[PDB]
């Protein structure tokens, strides 16, 4: 028409005291481009952004502050992701760097823990379906559908890998209460940053979960993402947990292909899901392990961080200790990576307990 | 195309066990027609609904589960909204009645109360622009462009109705702790109707509170509504606070009529507010009274009911005591309601001193 | 799309020292319905009101401010044209009245003035091509064709209605000076609500002067309305004059429609000019008299106003005397009030230069 | 539709008596080409010509004739805007040069002047705001967005670059009276060339003056181009006047770019502005010198022009003194430029008041 | 877009010289208003009219000067056309009056003339079908298709009403001379009506003749219209060619409509035929008479039109004598008409040849 629109500034956020990626990525220019720009689905900037907006961030603790509705948003708005995934992937560049993916887990070797210093061992990652908008932006009925979706391929499921769905729609108190015993109930979103992205919208409506009868698989349904897959055992064998993770895997992509869906996955960024933090692979491959002499010794941090280890609560000297390149390496490559960190870390404990000095390995 | 959109009833939420008045008056046949249905601007029915449907409720506290984006959202989805406004104000019907707007405050009489009894008065209401989008729906460049168009109306403020103004995102510490002194600052919104309505995005960007002088003239720009006035004093003197309100209130409405920019008004429902429980006239004038025979005694909520007055938290047997419709009586009406119901109160308090039996009113 | 418009009142202009008709008829609701509407043309609201909204205006000479560029725009843009006629025409209602347009000039009565106190009489008015815009709107093409039509038509013209054309784009210094010295050229436009309202662009560009043989017929093209017709002649005879002027326009009516074209106009406004003042009719038939004793008496303007007659400078006791209402009165009705408002101001100077007591007339 | 169009020449103007650049550099074949293409906010090749065709210009004095409103416009309409910048700009070629912005201030090297030589110094240029239409082009609310935008930028302004921001609308009698004998006030424009251009619209709304309280920063906002910014001194003291006005222009470029608005700016034409004359960097470093001695050879002139710089009035042998290439030059390397034509002017007047013989320095 | 189309005026016809019912009855409010309207198919005022402005006419020989494209065209262009029909068929109002079909034949009665008097009588009328563009609009695909669904109608025919079907673009040099020895050959239109309207494109592609074994059936495949029907016989037997012609009208539509096609049919027009003056019915029932005697007479012409009948040529006092109104009369009432004149006129010759008066019949 002849009326002027707001000028692509005057929608720009105030990012003076905000410390997450977002921020620190945008700029009045590319902004002004991507305004227009929308998804074939209906995915904004805005829409992208909100979360890193609405959430200001705290120093020390650098957060995204994006989030991504569709498949095209990670090439509509590429503009503006690829630098947060440059930053956030240690330097990873989606431009021309191109993700390789290895489920095959034959090429694991050797990574067992000893039972007294690893408590349990965790392969968690995450999918998404590719004819349905990511969890920020889906509505009600692709919610439904992802459910559908899981539910039907999941059901298809035989041996070992055998187990229930339970709708947390009409969830009984009982069952909740034995989940909740078993640690594997999820509850509704309570960060600011997953109810800003809308993460928690349509509560508990088409959320799921999926478990083995030998509670070892675990399957969330769009909780955070479409499906968040766990293989998890009490102790330090890690070779078990990552074998029953790509057998579960590999059925479930079979499955859904047979009926005809098929995972989320493009060749420079990975398996995509909605955190761009979260990419390529989404492993995180955890263990609770209890080293009270290393976690005195203040050089243990450094020592974590040159391995690319990092810590976590689970505190009694016990810790979660999990990788940090989701993307930029093969899943089996991270395993890999993990299970040496780890058994570093045992021989460093072993050392102190005999009081044998300890090499502090190359960053 | 030759696609298939998915079903009206797909996108269906589940209301089962929802106990807001959206769930109650949301049937499959009214969703499905409201469905393709959208505001000029870009409202739909989804957004308008999502507040309900993130949030359950809970039985003895029904809520409306509904917001709306801008003046069509009453008009597009009027099919909808009208039965919420019928069961919300006690019956009132936008259908074919009309409401009556009468802040001229030369028509209150009396209403003194004692000193003793009552330690403050306030009378509150809010307003919206005409032009730019409601806070369930604004973007950024509106809710600027509200705050710059208040800003300015209120800074031509004279007499002892003059003050500054503060902006939460420059607010330096020590103004800030001076507002929570005087009890003035208002928070960002926690409770999860207002965070899944949207009203807490952006935040605190353009937000800002305007102080009077002498600390009787209070207005919040875009937090909960575009604009809630306040006018209040350490007393029971009701008159004086009502007029400060009117002389304020038509202030600013001929400062911004005068800069071009109208508020939000139409004859069916009064003052167009974001949450359609606040309609018409937007008043709660409260008062917070010390009454502590009266609260012995197990009839004083039906007492209080039968005038038409509310009781809510400010104990040591002090309440907030506000009227009930907001919408289908003047405002005027609704000041003399709540003055007639305080001295009600009062002398049944006297009476209860005194030792003298109360006569319950009419219902 | 989903960015949002500038809202209608952020281009609401800044009327609070402005003293035109505009800008007092204009409204936030009225600026609010008509900012999206356009005619078919291409003519805006804030086009229309541009010459308002530059000109403030002084106290004392109220102006119009409103333009327009289409005969639609009368009728887009009817709800703020329609008060500015109502208060411009006393109290003329273009909703429900209809005008009446008589240019027979066969009911012209009486109406001969003495030579020696009216030294001239003119009868002008003004006409527009119904297939073309208004100057204020009109392209370069539109007015070259408005010229080549008015010439063509002119050309077709014989008996005492004989004469030639000039062009400004070509006129050469010699006849500019004698056309000077005849006081019929038209200088480029100095006014700034002229300029303002766009009656100035590409000037001299299709801009000219059709002269009779006996300098009696003037007209000139496009220099504030499409067509401006004036007959004059050197002394006190309006029935000559005014007979000239209805056989002139008649035959150039004839003329435009034997070659397709047709003059402006509707049954409730009449013919259709520019500026909303001139509606109607377009007469102002003046005269140049010097009544200098009745000039000296302070109730000389009273008793004009009460016959509805206007002074004008042309001072030495001589002035241009003319009628007021444009619209709503009948051609031929407006000839017979200004003759009889001369003839009334004739015997009232007789009666001063014999010094008999004058009355006067009913207003 | 079936309808046909006026032919492209049909709206052609006449430009046989015109002597601007925008006349001699437009063809048929140009005009044909360019009628239909129209800019993303709605400027078309008219408008941008209305300046030119409107004004003939004059022999001696050759302008323009051109302006601009957006960014798109020396885009879309660039086959016809670079042959006017090629001969405005002494040979500039905007096809393939690129222009070098340098606004450090760190290369200005001596340049003090004498005292009685030199009254007063003044650095001059103009910028726009990317996101909002140019003063031709720019609505209501554009004019007021850019105001907003200025005043909220340079409200944050300490130290000695510390002032007030006036608005003409408001301004009071005795500030306009004081800003008048300050010579800082802007008065309507009253040139053909502005008006017709339309940088007249709506006077005086969104028009402001900004004053530092040293008197030495002056910023006008919308009056010819969205921002007018001036550091001036009374002597001749070239480097602290150079020195303050980088620090005030890199400081609101700071500003602006925190809030989210940017300058305009294009690699082949510098800052953009709504004149084409004044581009790249828009400078016009001036002095009021007074050099009788030199004033009276008739090689002055010459002199002058061997050096690139121009003469114009403040006259008793006092004459500002200016640069001639906005564009193509750096702002540093036009300040050296002046100061080095002011030097050679000082010591060639000093010579003349000792007799000496004074060089013509090579073109 | 921003360009002006040309106006309606300026595409006017000059039609000063033209004496047709087009230009009789075109005016430019007529012409502004139908230019923009478009038949579904294609057809615009101009094609209907071009006709009409080609050929000027001359007087005392009144033609009607317009065509028509489709059924719309009497629709869509039905401001232009009702008076056209309204002077033509002798004050039949399509505004109002509804048109009767009579094709039973059954009600014909009498009307056989002498031998000696008449030479041969002739039925003719014409149709069209409803699905394809009349023959000025017609394209080469729908003249073929006319041709085709006429050519399968026609072949299933049996009885008396038994023939073949010759198309032009292979007729055979001796069968072209029979058929023109027979007088049943039609040429290529020469007439400049016919050749203006565009009822002479493509030829002679997808024109036919069919004729009966019985040489009394003849059909013309879109030569003018798209079927042209004519029962004829030597003598005076005007019962047997009425029923034949009724019988094979109404086969052929029975015909057609179990093929799927029907006949252009309207209430209020009757028939739909190409040429305006040809509506209702187009019965041309002609009768070749050799009154010498009544010849000679001059009030002979008169006395044909007191009956409404109009003579032609075939002379040798021979002559061709038809009805006038093809529309506004039942097709069996025209055939009654023209038997009574003929009745009417054998009786005057009767007489004359006795020499017995002639009493003339009322108009």
């Amino acid at each position: 028409e002849r009326r002027r629109l707001y000028p692509p500034s005057a929608e720009y956020p105030d990012l003076r005291k905000h410390n997450n990626c977002m921020a620190s990525h945008l700029t009045p220019a590319v902004y002004a481009r991507l305004c227009d720009k929308t998804t074939p689905t209906g995915w904004t900037l805005d829409q992208c952004i909100q979360t890193g907006v609405d959430n200001p961030g705290h120093p020390f603790i650098k957060t995204v502050g994006m989030v991504a509705g569709d498949e095209e948003t990670y090439e509509v708005f590429a503009e503006l992701f690829d630098p947060v995934i440059q930053e956030r992937h240690n330097g990873y560049d989606p431009r021309t760097m191109k993700h390789t993916t290895d489920l095959d887990a034959s090429k694991i070797r050797s990574g067992y823990f000893d039972e007294r210093y690893v408590l349990s061992s965790r392969v968690r990652t995450g999918r998404s379906i590719r004819g349905l908008s990511l969890p920020p932006a889906c509505t009600r009925a692709e919610r439904r559908e992802v459910e559908r979706v899981v539910v039907d391929a999941l059901s298809g499921l035989k041996g070992d890998l055998a187990g229930r769905y339970y709708r947390l729609s009409e969830m009984t108190e009982a069952e909740q209460q034995q989940l909740i015993d078993d640690h594997f109930l999820f509850d509704k979103p309570v960060s600011p940053l997953l109810t800003a992205a809308g993460m928690a919208r349509d509560w508990p409506d088409a959320r799921g979960i999926w478990h083995n009868n030998e509670k070892s698989f675990l399957i969330w349904v769009n909780e955070e993402d479409h499906t968040r897959v766990i293989s998890m055992e009490k102790g330090g064998n890690m070779k078990k947990v990552f074998e029953r993770f790509c057998r579960g895997l590999k059925e479930v992509e079979r499955l859904i292909q047979e009926r005809g869906w098929e995972f989320m996955w493009n060749e420079r960024l990975g398996y995509i899901l909605t955190c761009p933090s979260n990419l390529g692979t989404g492993l995180r491959a955890g263990v609770h392990i209890k080293l009270p002499l290393l976690s005195k010794d203040s050089r243990f941090p450094k020592i974590l961080e040159n391995l690319r280890l990092q810590k976590r609560g689970t505190t009694g000297s016990v810790f979660d200790i999990s990788n940090l390149d989701r993307l930029g390496k093969s899943e089996v490559e991270l395993v890999q990576l993990v299970i040496d960190g780890v058994n570093f870390l045992i021989d460093c404990e072993r050392r102190l307990e005999r009081g044998q000095d300890i090499r502090i390995p190359p960053p």
